[PDB]
């Protein structure tokens, strides 16, 4: 759930060192490798040196993080932590000491910052978004998320709402288990019929994800309807030609529609077309990933517990 590609450079520490990460609305820790973190991948990548900064205050706690091909363990330091022209100070930093798993080697990202509920935070770890409420640095609690469509895009807004990323007006749906960005989604509909989420589910909107998630029941009916079919990667591809003539797939959110187009529930690879749902034997909630926010501009509304969608430009 971390291969998206919505990353950014944030900077840590004084004098400023850079490092890449995802913004992950599906966690809620921030954490970069440190020096002392010596494997390969480690090496390979940019890691933060203590020493080297005058703010840096090492907390005396640890922090460890289990991802399902991988995991990190390291320690938490306080240091000013600067992301989309937001400079935010005594924010805890995860550091760390060594990081097992494929995940790790095959990202592009150097380390993580989690945008969700502060529920989900590790022990003695403060969210960054939490932090930048809590100090007053931003101009409203929530933050924003456009994703372009077309390549590795583009924007986190903290603290305000980019009109110019969407068209038509902004519509809310209430966080339902204030943990993961969290809500109900009504029906999924295709050609004007129930096919999954019959009466209704839960679903996430995750930034760390590439693709749409659901319970594997569901989703393969999803695949037969859209005339996927499966191959013996384990994915599910259409002819690129039948695109034009395929199916919307329409996501009922608070009452209110949210079709995905075939161009936008496919991707196409140099004339190679593979559905973009994914399904899960082992649990039942909806993980609405790029797929879905690269159509729809989402707000992420921390004072009222609400998320926000509209149609991105
Ligand atoms: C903030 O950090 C400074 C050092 O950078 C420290 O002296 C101070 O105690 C911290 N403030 C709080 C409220 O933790």
């Amino acid at each position: 759930y971390l291969d998206s590609q919505y990353f950014g450079k944030i900077y840590i520490g004084t004098p400023p060192q850079e490092f890449t990460v995802v913004f992950d609305t599906g966690s809620s820790d921030l954490w970069v490798p440190s020096i002392y973190c010596k494997s390969n991948v480690c090496k390979n990548h940019h890691r933060f040196d203590p020493r080297k900064s005058s703010t840096f205050r090492n907390l005396g706690k640890p922090l460890s993080i289990h991802y399902g091909t991988g995991s990190m363990e390291g320690f938490l330091g306080y240091d000013t932590v600067t992301v989309s022209n937001i400079v935010d100070p005594n924010q805890t930093v995860g550091l760390s000491t060594e990081q097992p798993g494929e995940v790790f080697t095959y990202s592009e990202f150097d380390g993580i910052l989690g945008l969700a509920y502060p529920s989900l935070a590790s022990e003695y770890s403060v969210p960054v978004f939490d932090n930048m409420m809590d100090r007053h640095l931003v101009a409203r609690d929530l933050f924003s998320v456009y994703m372009d469509r077309n390549g590795q895009g583009s924007m986190l807004t903290l603290g305000a709402i980019d009109p110019s990323y969407y068209t038509g007006s902004l519509h809310w749906v209430p966080v339902t288990l204030q943990q993961y960005w969290q809500f109900t989604v009504d029906s999924v509909t295709i050609n004007g019929v129930a096919v999954a989420c019959v009466g209704g589910c839960q679903a996430i909107l995750d930034t760390g994800t590439s693709v749409l998630f659901g319970p594997s029941s569901d989703i393969l009916k999803i695949q037969m309807a859209i005339g996927a079919t499966e191959n013996r990667y384990g994915e599910f591809d259409v002819n690129c030609g039948n695109l034009r003539s395929m199916p919307t797939v329409v996501f009922e959110i608070n009452g209110r529609d949210y079709p995905l187009s075939p161009s936008a529930y496919t991707s196409k690879d140099q004339g190679f077309c593979t559905s973009g749902f994914q399904g899960d034997n082992n649990s039942e909630l909806w993980i609405l990933g790029d797929v879905f926010i690269r159509e729809y501009y989402s707000v992420f509304d921390r004072a009222n517990n609400r998320v926000g969608l509209a149609k991105a430009i």
